[PDB]
């Protein structure tokens, strides 16, 4: 007998799967579809205080090894997602995360002040997007978390861009550990500012920023696993959510082995739609069956070093 | 049409833009001779320290479907060895030679450069100074290092860079590099640092040092490499860019050059296939150029179209 159940943040989740923020979670229809899916949870599109059109198109391109995008935070605005969380989400089906991505400290502070009562009343959980990106400037990062912690009377998580050396893992973890309200860390947002060139057209493939954009998919799995495990080790008091390169149950298995509690799906979900979650739960159970595991706790964070 | 892969830079002529990446098949005399005998346009010797280094415990390199992961730890025969190869053994009649230097402190690099100067003068060996927390990730330390080396090394040289991941960092690094006219080329990029490969079957990491964390190469890194190549191509118009990262085919090389590359270095692919790869890559790049109606590299270098 097996189970994908996860228990964390005073909630129970049927399985660890959820969408990545930015993917299939912008409109009412999308949020409802995520709620009706087999996913264990969902997160609403990273929001700004007011609606944002986002960058000019094309701004997303699917690729053999993943995706590249420079969406530019298109979203319906904070009021919209707050109302979804306050009055529409069926918390009886699954828990809900709200992703917040204010463009200044002030914006985050203002939104958090209003989110507080809805979190208290309904149980929505904040995922604060820190992905130059806030998390790549340690002073800006400390300031952001100080501000939010000061005005937001609840636990929350942070969505991180990837780091690429131990000095940075140490520096980031030192900061995160100074904030006990940060109860989860989502690793990772894209690998930033890659450049895809189409040999046939001799051109870039997205319009904004001269073709530079965030990489997702197969490209990022080892970087994601690195960041998941690095923070799993360095922030023992916190949960880690995995994000990056999940297409299969086996991929998800790797995230959990590295330390992941929840596993977010981006590029693969963009291409397949919310039905992917039935496939992913099935595949992960199958991997666990073949390896003789009954629960996620049996192998979470147990990757073997040499 | 008669096409040419010729490249001209730093008072040298290169038959084609291809060379090995530093770290790959360039450690021993036998390897250096084989690179020289190959169809490559050039070669670079293994990044050296002042004295020989055994490197990290094995396993420390693993080939992967989408590339490679490694934590070699700078195993090398020592500066004396590569200096001797450059001064006395290398056939400059066959192709130009780059020497990769990777001191573990600013002082080590300074002392090696003092001694390399005479050999650069006499034989024409070209320095690629490895700046890959990595020196290049510490802007003050980077400026400091380039100042100290420029002070003692009266020759043009290049720097090998780790990748950056945002415009603010592209600008900051370019600003520093633009302070040093002796830095005539920039090699982008070394490796995507500290990835972690986990083998689902064994439920373990695949290399031994650093709990399995190591540098990524191959298919994983091509868009990051192209971004860095083009970012510096744009921001350092007075310098040349050498590409490194994700080259398996002539088409990949075409992309490097489109992004701004003058020379194109081959790492993971070369590790897996050996030096015969250069015959294949030259032939493939010429084929790509023939199909796209280009005769020379200068016709499309850095000409990637934005939308
Ligand atoms: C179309 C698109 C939009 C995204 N927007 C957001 C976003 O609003 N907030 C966020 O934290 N991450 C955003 N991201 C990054 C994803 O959340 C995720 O971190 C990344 O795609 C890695 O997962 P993948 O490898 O599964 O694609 C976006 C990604 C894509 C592809
Ligand atoms: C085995 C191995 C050893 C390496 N050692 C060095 C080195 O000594 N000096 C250096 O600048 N880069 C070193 N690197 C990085 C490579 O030069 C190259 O930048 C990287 O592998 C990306 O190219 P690829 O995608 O073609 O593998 C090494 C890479 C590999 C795979
Ligand atoms: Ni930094």
């Amino acid at each position: 007998s097996m189970s994908l159940q996860v228990n964390l943040l005073n909630n129970t989740f049927a399985n660890p799967f959820m969408n990545a923020a930015g993917v299939m979670c912008t409109t009412t229809e999308e949020l409802v579809a995520m709620t009706e899916s087999a996913s264990g949870s969902l997160v609403s599109k990273s929001c700004t205080p007011a609606l944002r059109e986002g960058n000019p198109t094309p701004r997303y391109q699917a690729l053999p090894l993943g995706s590249i995008n420079s969406m530019g935070l298109p979203n319906n605005g904070f009021d919209f997602y707050l109302a979804y969380a306050a009055e529409q989400h069926d918390y009886g089906k699954k828990p809900l995360f709200l992703s917040m991505s204010g463009l200044s400290m002030r914006e985050n502070v203002e939104m958090c002040k209003r989110l507080a009562a809805v979190a208290t009343e309904k149980g929505v959980i904040l995922e604060l997007n820190l992905s130059p990106a806030v998390a790549y400037d340690f002073d800006a990062m400390r300031q952001c978390l100080t501000a939010v912690s000061e005005v937001y009377p609840h636990s929350f998580g942070v969505k991180m861009p990837p780091y690429f050396d131990f000095a940075h893992f140490d520096a980031a973890a030192e900061i995160l550990n100074e904030f006990p309200k940060v109860q989860f860390i989502t690793c990772i947002n894209s690998i930033g500012n890659g450049l895809v060139i189409d040999a046939e057209t001799e051109s870039v493939v997205i319009k904004p920023k001269q073709g530079f954009g965030g990489l997702g998919g197969r490209y990022v799995l080892p970087t994601a696993l690195a960041n998941i495990n690095a923070f799993y080790r360095r922030c023992p008091g916190k949960l880690i959510f995995g994000c990056g390169g999940v297409y299969t149950g086996e991929d998800a298995f790797l995230h959990v082995l590295a330390g992941a509690s929840m596993v977010q799906v981006g590029t693969a979900l963009q291409e397949e739609g919310p039905s992917i979650f039935e496939r992913l739960t099935s595949e992960l159970l199958g991997v666990m069956a073949k390896k003789r595991y009954q629960t996620l706790d049996e192998f979470r964070g147990k990757v073997r070093t040499l």
